[PDB]
């Protein structure tokens, strides 16, 4: 009669190792908190995790926004919190360009230029500038010498040394590579910056036991801003309590674009 779950979070830094490292305190801590034993993996792209958690490989899981709403709609994943970042349950997706880029009349003056987005899962990544562009009548695939695929870490490597002008990244993403001395933020800028979007989701399986479900709500979104930060990468600090109609803008968007 041992308790055991099976953990995994999305890339919340450019590798999985730095992702581990950072984030598997808190994993530990609600593990602890259960009497359970554990085991955690972090998947390369966005897609990857909703991909586990859709097909029963993951009792506990870190999913970006998109990643959750399609595994709700695929297999009833449940949202049971949201996690803050600088105490906020939201962030921004990103479009950065190479510092030199010349961008007065953006995105009208980039046709043809090297776009970098990343993969479908991702909300910042993909769907957000997929659907910007869309609203302006813009077809990213044949206005740009276009690519899909890149991780955030990638797309910010590729465009400090110069090997394509733009790629998407998430401003809580974009913070901890400088903060780390992973980016020279002179070599790069910001060239569009969204609306506010609901932050990461802790999903579990549909019929996750409901004792074992109200728990593990209860433990993560009981800390202080302290003890979450204490536990996890710098400027993540706790978590709120959170349901389906949180994602709503993000489910919106994902219609939309079909
Ligand atoms: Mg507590």
């Amino acid at each position: 009669g041992k308790l055991h779950l099976r953990f995994a979070i999305a890339p919340m830094r450019p590798t999985p190792s730095q992702t581990i490292k950072e984030f598997e305190p808190i994993f530990k801590y609600l593990a602890d908190q259960l009497g359970a034993t554990y085991e955690i993996v972090s998947p390369e792209s966005w897609a990857a995790i909703s991909v586990a958690m859709t097909n029963g490989h993951v009792d506990v899981g870190w999913l970006g926004p998109w990643g959750y709403v399609l595994s709700n709609k695929k297999a009833g994943t449940e949202v049971l919190a949201t996690v803050k970042y600088r105490g906020e349950p939201f962030y921004k997706a990103l479009i950065v360009g190479r510092a030199d880029l010349p961008i007065k009349k953006w995105p009208e003056d980039a046709k043809g230029l090297k776009l970098s987005l990343s993969d479908q899962g991702n909300t910042s990544g993909w769907l957000i500038p997929m659907a910007y562009f869309k609203s302006i009548g813009i077809d990213p695939a044949s206005y740009f010498e276009y690519r899909e695929g890149a991780t955030f870490g990638q797309n910010e490597s590729q465009i400090q040394h110069g090997l394509i002008d733009l790629g998407s990244d998430m401003d809580r993403g974009r913070n901890g590579m400088i903060e780390a001395g992973q980016i020279d933020p002179s070599k790069s800028k910001i060239v569009w910056e969204s609306s506010k979007l609901p932050n990461d989701a802790i999903s579990v399986p549909k019929d996750f036991d409901p004792a074992l479900k109200a728990r593990i709500t209860e433990i993560l979104t009981s800390l202080s801003e302290e003890k979450a930060q204490s536990l996890m990468g710098s400027g993540y600090n706790g978590f709120v309590k959170a349901k389906h109609s949180d994602y709503k803008v993000i489910e919106d968007a994902g219609r939309i674009l079909g």
